[PDB]
């Protein structure tokens, strides 16, 4: 029996082991998280679920934020509120703030670019090259709308994704585009005509001009008011040099060597220079805290960002049946690529505004629902908002190359886990 005003708890081993259950999923994903910081597989990762009730508020930071040793010779933590570098995170962010132009009656998703870019319109198609060296320009036939430019559907590429254009950077075509070691997102030609094929390209750099000129605000600015203040967000930024503040608590960037695997300081252009401009495609720095609060509103529908109707457009099927088919042939054959993360690399898809979205359950009743929108940017950072099982998630990562194997394995593990323990329905 108890010991007299003492809580009677598990006195020898047989009720030591039974005072508390067996480990779930979600203890045991914990795990592996501490173990790959602790075998220095991983620098660190936060790992963030949100359902709309909010019965599920799940935030767990594992490691470091860089592998630079600081001034007392210690590594920093990775914390829910450390300013990182989103990539392509940033793409939902300036699709969001494309679709308030819409909804505000400054633009129509099928209205040509014509009047807004101009300069878009007049840009031609790379068809090849001459034998001499010389590009091979043609007209575009068709016109882009803004809803080409949101399902990478325009013809536009990016350089150091097809072959045509990694000739054309080859040949001294760019090397006057650049400032700062960084390369305008702007100058390339396009590959294609508009609504030929799914090509992931800067389509959302272009978004973003779009955005600038429709509303005589500079998209940092818009940011700022559309996006950052309803949220009560105040760590999100084009302009990371602006913010010395943001700047002393930043990630670095870690980049993982191809030949020992070993993780290394990656000392990226984009951590020391925000560019002239702002390019909608990749140039956000903000924490996982205030990213998870844009998906958290999109799942909720709560009206703070777009109107529930206008959320709904993002997450429907965009592409007709021969593009759906192109782009998913495409997807099967790049796991190399894979621009759906942690998906089956056999999946079926579509595009919607602003990611992919699943025409079918990735695993029935056990993970991502048909409807769920998801996307990813460079450092391994991968975001999904799955309407059927009430959930959204992200886990970020500041580790490139983009699709690193132990990356996508623990954020499989998370979302399965945390599907195990929450999904609902
Ligand atoms: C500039 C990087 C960009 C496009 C914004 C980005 O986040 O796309 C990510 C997001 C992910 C979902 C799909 C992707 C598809 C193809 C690539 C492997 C890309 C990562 C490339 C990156 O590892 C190297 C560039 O950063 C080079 C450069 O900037 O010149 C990767």
């Amino acid at each position: 029996h108890h010991s007299s005003g003492l809580v009677p708890r598990g006195s020898h081993m047989g009720s030591i082991i039974d005072a508390a259950a067996a480990a779930g999923p979600v203890v045991l994903m914990e795990t592996a998280f501490r173990k790959a910081v602790e075998s220095r597989q991983i620098p660190g990762a936060v790992i963030m679920a949100r359902d709309a009730s909010g019965n599920l508020n799940y935030t767990r930071c594992f490691g470091a934020r860089t592998v630079r040793r600081d001034e007392n010779n210690q590594l920093p933590p990775l914390q829910v509120d450390t300013p990182c570098r989103l990539a392509a995170a940033t793409k939902l962010l300036t699709t969001i703030m494309v679709l308030q132009c819409m909804e505000r009656g400054l633009v129509d998703l099928d209205e040509t670019v014509d009047r807004l870019l101009p300069d878009l319109s007049a840009m031609p198609v790379l068809e090849g090259f001459d034998d001499a060296g010389n590009a091979r320009l043609r007209e575009r036939r068709g016109k882009i709308t803004l809803r080409h430019l949101l399902t990478h559907t325009s013809g536009l590429s990016y350089v150091f994704l097809h072959p045509l254009l990694r000739e054309y950077m080859a040949q001294g075509y760019l090397q006057s585009a650049e400032k700062f070691g960084i390369q305008s997102r702007l100058a390339p030609p396009a590959v294609n005509d508009p609504g030929a094929e799914w090509i992931y390209g800067t389509n959302l750099d272009w978004a973003g001009k779009l955005v600038e000129r429709a509303t005589g605000l500079d998209l940092e600015q818009y940011l700022q008011e559309n996006i950052c203040a309803p949220l009560g967000i105040t760590d999100m930024t084009f302009k990371l040099q602006q913010r010395p503040d943001m700047l002393a608590r930043r990630a670095d960037q870690t980049h993982r060597n191809s030949a020992d695997g070993r993780l290394r300081y990656d000392d990226s252009v984009y951590f020391r220079a925000d560019g002239e401009e702002c390019f909608g495609g990749q140039g956000v720095f903000s924490s996982p805290g205030s990213y998870m609060k844009v998906l958290h509103s999109l799942l909720k529908r709560d009206g703070l960002l777009l109107q529930p109707q206008t959320v709904d457009l993002m997450f429907q099927p965009a592409l007709e049946p021969r593009l759906e088919e192109q782009m998913n042939q495409h997807m099967d054959a790049s796991p190399h690529i894979n621009y759906g993360g942690p998906m089956p690399m056999v999946l079926r898809r579509s595009f919607g505004l602003g990611g992919i979205i699943a025409l079918e359950d990735l695993d029935g009743e056990n993970w991502r629902r048909k409807g769920s929108l998801t996307f990813g940017g460079g450092p391994n950072i991968v975001w999904q908002i799955d309407p059927k099982a009430g959930l959204c998630t992200l886990a970020f990562f500041q580790l490139e190359p983009w699709n690193d194997p132990v990356c996508r394995d623990l954020t499989r593990t998370f979302e399965h886990a945390i599907y195990a323990q929450y999904q609902q329905g």
